[PDB]
């Protein structure tokens, strides 16, 4: 309980002030030039090129067995896969669905031969393998591996020739100098090698006499026994097999870029000296330079422009035909992360390769930040602008009310207890020091004027007693604990006089110009001019490196791992034999 | 320096206005119906099924050597892996820890045999390989590869049989029609094939006589020489090895879904016609349809419901037992990205497969945007609501103060210099045009009234001189550079008269009703009614496609790459020989 | 159209209130202690160690051919790769660029030999393979595979020995106990095995006599025929090849951590009991414990401290030399996600392994949330602070204007129609009930006072008629539809009297103290004290699990898949033969 009182000497012209004129209201130069449009986004093509081929070979197996007392012992099993010559394929397999039981091939630089069962050659019917199914089909001529034992003491040799044709899956990866077959065999020729249309400049590691190409060739369907439709067919004979595949030109088969997403609602704007492609349907934003990117700098990029045009046309005439018009030709941009943006601008009526990143998350982040930034910026700019207009409006209240109570308004603006006077169009102020220690303040009981019955004091009389005996002042209780050094606040005595005057931390209650009681300030109910506004803060948050699958998991999805099998199995000599022991 | 003055004709009833009544305060219908709960989130299981098996085989190696003058030359080395028959495994390996030095097998459709060292069969002790360690263990019967040279001019043949048993790791991937062994061998039978409990309908590519199953079988621990515990054991004999493994039913061994995260604090709400699962402990939000998802549409999904229940029970009775209650049975939902949400609703006291995406980042983005949106929306709604209440409160000030200075308040509201009068409950206004060119304004020195000593002008006298000679008006200086066309602002002459009046861009200072000096407006200190508010904007930001490991890096972690080894090594014939040369 | 009127009994002292004093303005204790700095961030090294090696072997191929009537048949082709002994490499290959046409090796625990063309040994020149190119180079001694047929009825055997040297790529993965060669061969020795500097404690599975190390060894460049520069060279002879490589110590060759990013602008602060490393140039934030992390707990982490120092020095003296100073030695922290932060604090003038996560997105999220949080928090705190100051300033208007119209101000604050009086420093209020049903209100035409010509009513006379006959009151029309129960609002009659008084939902127009017409409130133009503020909300947004490449795509980039090749090709016996058929 510490009551502070004030004393207010009259204002000399020592300190004159004026009310600050209205402020110029802020301007945030938001609003950007944009352009609506359609986009097709492309990514680096990382997928192998896939096609169908057929392998033609013979399993040749030569076995030497010795018969003994106990039984038969195999002394040698020489197994070899040999290519079926093109002549056999064209004149026997594809005409009759048969294959010779004699293998005719070269090995160790010699023309050599082998006869199934060591009998005279017959053209054997090609029969579907029992595991044939939709997917992988194959045909063969025997189920047997001919070998002959004979009578004890002797070594006999027998030959097995099994003529085999498999349909296989072929794969090739950029730059397409070779292809791999699902038998494990690698073919060191481009899948696009041929004799027409410059295709003879494709890569190959084989002498030309191993390669054959037949226009309008007709392959036999071994199951239906019928001829399939004519197509240019390649045959290449390698030392272990012949491969056959239907030739297609490279131009129509591979592309280094592939469609990632076609995008109907796109807005492009100039943003930090770049182009920004905001795609609200993907919650994704891509950023390129303002310069178009020339796709001709990229190997095999021909598919993109044409395919993009067709897509964009489909878009335009389906959802934009009435509403917008195209304002130029298509444009192409290289976005951050290695994405190719193919952009068609609209208007409403009113030699490298590209490496594409593995995640578009950064571009979703980019979108999410931009969206939030744009929205809170626009809202902050409105608050800011409205606040300014509000202060400027309210100045008129301050200015209009100032003559009614200059001291009270000035004291609030200056955050300081002052006395103020109006001097024409200007305010004159003076400081009201706090009443000091060693002073006592006595409240007088009567607000009546001595010797009058019609004239009263409008506020209580007080005497200010110096406790050290300097003197006593006869003043009155002003407002807000101000003490006035005179008694010139007077009024006509009213009937039914009831007043509460603030006195320190109490209200002091008078009736009929006489003191009645002291009341605690806290005993008087409050009403509030304060409009509540309760703003709280965004709290701290820690994001964890959440993963769906670890790197270990993602490498643990396959049947076998090559390196693991090799590590374990090349030990075999070391684990089960002594490689260091030498018999003398 | 350009001073503008105004002239204000009295308001006719031509333009009467009223003060806009209080506005209805905005309502943002925020607040959503939610439901607390517990969740277990599942993901597509991509991991191979892993189990232990044992392989039983014999290395058979037949060598033919010729002795010469110089030394010995190996002419042939025929090597073959042969299966150990089940009878040998059950009656010799598992009873005695021994294996016959004679291999008895079929090859080329013939029963054939081989004798270690070409001697009579003995049951050889199985001995641990020197590389045995925790991890991979194996046993064998010899360290030698028997071969015999003999005397020059002759060819001798010798046989090595080394009986080998390895513990191996087995792997199988969905749909579990086969399994791969760490020897590289593929077994074309389900690991779950057996004779009991429908297991005989599992896939197999082998004739039944190759398969054996023994209930309560007891395998011998070759190292401790003791019998291990009884279990149903499979044996399958293939042409190169016999495999043994302990059979377990499929139901208990594999599941197509696997636990990703159990989640204690979950809130579900209806959000854009969907269910939203906000998980503040993961900073992650998942979104499904409101319809439950029936797990029975998914192959091998039985593990999920039971495991989830047990987990959820653990959660409930450990941290929620006192505080909440379960308000139903468990529910299951399919969330965006291929996550299965198993959700238990709470209340406080008061045939396909599923493909799961590789990243949950989108769901963390989803969380982060939602959290930010919810918070700034709620705060914007409070600002907006408080602002409205504030304008409505302040209207009372405008209305109450209006009779004191109608012109000044109206001029600020209309942003236009007007003169206003109160006509009862209505405001009457008129426009105050700017004083034009070709006019000069002379300030009179004296504010005293001619012929009086008790009566004065309350503001300075001015004469308005038309510079073209139209006439002179005798008026006075009003407020804010208004010029009044009369001289009826009068007051009793006070003592100590000091006034500053605004006159163009100067204050004009009078004392005792006489002009004293001109003072520049900028020479008078300001006090401000403007409460400062300094809001700045979120700045532009560019996010880069940051990667930890590129695709190249992630494929560069293994010892060998299969395709690379093949590309390089199938060239071998081409690189070091001439395959095209034919000797005649 | 429902007009409500009020009646206001005079306020007794029953309800006295006071104006709430100014509120203490909120304090948000924002502002954090930070420290500027430089960082180098490290990640788990997952890349294989790569080096160059050379393999030395001989292809030995023994062929037996039988001549017949028809032609030649190959009966056996025994092929073997044999190691070239170190003596041959040091004394013949590296001195003369030649290799013996005789292979001398061990197999089946016997010293054995082979002669190219079965002729006497010659030292054959090593010749570059025709496929030699920048990348992979190799040399050999013959292009032929010698074999001999002879005359019919006979079997002849011939031997081919082709001496081969290839440059290969070598790979090793942690913990570096072995290495893989690009021929497919695994070498079961550390690439860092040697005889110096403790290197003899590295792993090896080979007897020591297979290993050789030569200090200052000089390898021959087979193409230039010149000796290369001296270096410590290892040779290891395995049963199929000899490997040669230039030895380097492990310390300088491998590290378990690798630089991810050097970072110039870094700010560290204490945040949720942790250290926060905000990196505005990466839009990425990392979080560690406040405790430094001791790198000595990690295998092979020596490269980090030294390399980091050098990098940081480069940074400091290039961009910070004048502006800041280093305030300590370098510090190292383990951040969430498995990143190692190497941090150098600045001041302006004024045994495990670490697993690093695959994505830094969470740390970009962390940055983006922090940045947004910091900015809207700081702005909310300013709004909140300015709002409070504004209410406190405006209280002075409420307080100063209160004596002019206590009822109107109190009615707005209390949101209730009250009558208020000032009783000294306190407000006395009373409720003004709505005028009830069954009452009719008649407006009197004349505001003139009967019997006077100089005295008038200041507002219209009204009579309040009880429709049930309780009586009539003669009062007047107060403000805002208040009805006053007396007629004591009087004024001197003015000239040109024109007033509009609100009466229900009409204004009622008087001239010269006489009624003239009724005017609809909506016919009187409004001016507004309401400053507009239009805030809208962030809208709902759904983020989709966007992927650039699916898991399928990322596994579809290679030429061949090992598991696929094996699955398909180990069927071969089953698909094209009958393995179950036994010939008797
Ligand atoms: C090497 O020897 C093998 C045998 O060891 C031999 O394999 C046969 O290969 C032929 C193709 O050349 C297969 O014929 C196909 O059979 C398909 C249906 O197979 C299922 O049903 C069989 C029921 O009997 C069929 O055949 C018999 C006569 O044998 C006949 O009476 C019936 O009407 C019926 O047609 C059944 O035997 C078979 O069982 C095998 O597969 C199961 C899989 O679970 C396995 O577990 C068994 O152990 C067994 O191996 C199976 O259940 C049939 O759909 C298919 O038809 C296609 O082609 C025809 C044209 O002919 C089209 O009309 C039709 O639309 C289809 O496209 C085809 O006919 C035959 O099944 C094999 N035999 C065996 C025992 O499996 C090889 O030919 C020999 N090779 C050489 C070089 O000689
Ligand atoms: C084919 O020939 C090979 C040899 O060329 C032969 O290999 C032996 O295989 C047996 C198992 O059959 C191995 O025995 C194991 O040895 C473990 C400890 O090995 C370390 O210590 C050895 C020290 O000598 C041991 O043995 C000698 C007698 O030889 C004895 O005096 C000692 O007390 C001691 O027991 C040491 O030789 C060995 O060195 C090899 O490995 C190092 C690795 O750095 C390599 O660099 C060397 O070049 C060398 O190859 C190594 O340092 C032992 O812990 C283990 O015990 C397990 O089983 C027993 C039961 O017997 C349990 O009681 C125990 O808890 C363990 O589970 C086991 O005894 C032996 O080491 C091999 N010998 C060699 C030279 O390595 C094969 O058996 C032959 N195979 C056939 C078919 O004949
Ligand atoms: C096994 O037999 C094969 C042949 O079947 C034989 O292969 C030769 O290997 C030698 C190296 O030992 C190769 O020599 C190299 O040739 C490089 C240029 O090759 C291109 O140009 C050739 C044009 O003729 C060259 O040689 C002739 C004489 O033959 C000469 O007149 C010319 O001036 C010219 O030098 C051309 O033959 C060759 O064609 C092959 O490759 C194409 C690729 O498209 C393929 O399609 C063909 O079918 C054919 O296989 C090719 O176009 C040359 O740059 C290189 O030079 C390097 O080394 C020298 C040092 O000698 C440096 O000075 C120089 O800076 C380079 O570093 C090198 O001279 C030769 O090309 C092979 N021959 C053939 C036919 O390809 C093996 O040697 C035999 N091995 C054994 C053990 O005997
Ligand atoms: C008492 O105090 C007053 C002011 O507080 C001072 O002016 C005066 O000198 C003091 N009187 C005595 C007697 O000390
Ligand atoms: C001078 O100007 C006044 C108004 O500015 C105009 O009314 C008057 O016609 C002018 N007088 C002459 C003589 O042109
Ligand atoms: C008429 O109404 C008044 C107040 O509305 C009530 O006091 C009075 O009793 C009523 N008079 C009659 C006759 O019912």
């Amino acid at each position: 309980t510490k009551p502070t009182f004030y004393v207010c000497p009259p204002p000399t012209g020592s300190t004159i002030v004026r009310l600050e004129p209205p402020r110029t209201c802020p301007d945030y130069h938001l609003g950007k030039n944009f352009t609506e449009g359609i986009a097709v986004v492309y990514k680096e093509n990382i997928a192998a090129y896939k096609f169908k081929a057929t392998v033609y070979y013979k399993d040749v197996i030569v076995s030497t067995a010795g018969a003994g007392s106990s039984g038969t012992q195999i002394t040698n099993r020489y197994a070899d896969r040999v290519p079926i010559p093109v002549s056999e394929i064209t004149d026997t397999i594809d005409k009759f669905g048969k294959c010779s039981s004699k293998a005719t091939y070269v090995r160790n630089n010699h023309k050599v031969e082998a006869f199934n069962e060591d009998k005279n050659p017959q053209d054997m019917p090609l029969i579907a393998s029992k595991y044939n199914s939709v997917g992988s089909k194959a045909w063969h001529t025997t189920n047997d591996t001919y070998m002959v034992a004979g009578t004890p003491g002797t070594y006999r040799t027998g030959t097995s020739v099994n003529c085999i044709i498999e349909e296989v899956e072929a794969r090739s990866i950029f730059p397409y100098d070779s292809f791999g077959l699902s038998t494990g065999d690698i073919i060191y020729m481009s899948p696009f090698f041929g004799l027409r249309d410059g295709a003879y400049r494709e890569h190959s590691n084989y002498a030309m006499d191993r390669f054959h190409q037949f226009e309008g060739y007709r392959q036999r369907d071994l199951d239906t026994r019928a001829l399939l439709e004519p197509a240019a067919r390649n045959f290449l004979v390698t030392p272990h097999l012949t491969v056959g595949w239907n030739w297609k030109p490279k131009r129509t088969e591979v592309c280094s870029l592939v469609k990632w997403r076609e995008v109907e609602d796109v807005v492009r704007d100039e943003y930090a000296h770049n182009f920004r492609f905001t795609m609200k349907t993907l919650s994704t934003t891509f950023i390129s330079e303002t310069n178009e990117f020339n796709l001709n700098q990229i190997h095999l990029s021909q598919c993109v422009k044409e395919e993009a045009r067709a897509i964009i046309n489909r878009i335009y005439t389906t959802r934009y035909n009435s509403s917008h018009v195209r304002t130029g030709d298509i444009q192409t941009y290289l976005a951050r992360g290695g994405f190719v943006v193919v952009f068609q601008p609209l208007l409403s009526n009113s030699n490298r390769t590209i490496t594409t990143t593995s995640s578009v998350e950064f571009a979703m982040l980019q979108f999410t930040y931009d969206h939030i930034q744009e929205h809170v910026n626009e809202m902050l700019a409105r608050i800011s602008s409205s606040w300014c207009q509000l202060q400027n409006r309210e100045r008129a209240l301050w200015s209009g009310l100032f003559p009614i109570n200059p001291s009270a308004l000035a004291s609030t603006i200056l955050d300081q207890r002052v006395k103020a006077r109006i001097l024409g169009d200007v305010i004159s102020v003076s400081n009201c020091p706090e009443l000091g220690s060693d002073t006592r303040i006595i409240l007088q009981n009567s607000m009546r004027v001595s010797g009058s019955t019609t004239r009263c004091y409008s506020r209580p009389l007080i005497s200010i007693v110096s406790l050290n005996g300097s003197g006593t002042v006869e003043g009155q209780l002003g407002t807000d604990n101000e003490l006035i050094m005179s008694r010139d606040l007077l009024e006509p005595c009213v009937a039914n006089h009831k007043r509460y005057f603030l006195f320190g931390h109490h209200y002091v209650y008078y009736e009929d110009y006489r003191y009645v009681r002291e009341i605690a300030v806290h005993d008087v109910g409050m009403i509030s001019t304060y409009v509540d506004l309760n703003l709280t803060l965004l709290k701290d948050r820690e994001f964890m490196p959440l993963q769906v699958y670890t790197r270990d998991e993602l490498r643990d999805t396959g049947l076998l791992d090559y390196s693991e099998i090799q590590r374990r199995n090349q030990m075999h000599s070391l684990r089960f034999y002594d490689i260091d022991k030498v018999v003398q």
